[PDB]
């Protein structure tokens, strides 16, 4: 949910937040998660 609320608030890709959503939500992993948050958040 943390990620999946941080990239749904990234005002910047929309369909791409969307499908990013539907993938991170299913990624069971929190530390990678968090990797791709650091990820994303970093790009921008």
């Amino acid at each position: 949910s943390v990620i999946r609320s941080i990239i749904k608030s990234s005002r910047l890709e929309e369909d791409r937040k969307r499908y990013l959503m539907t993938l991170l939500d299913d990624i069971k992993g929190a530390n990678d998660l968090a990797k791709f948050h650091q990820m994303l958040v970093k790009i921008i």
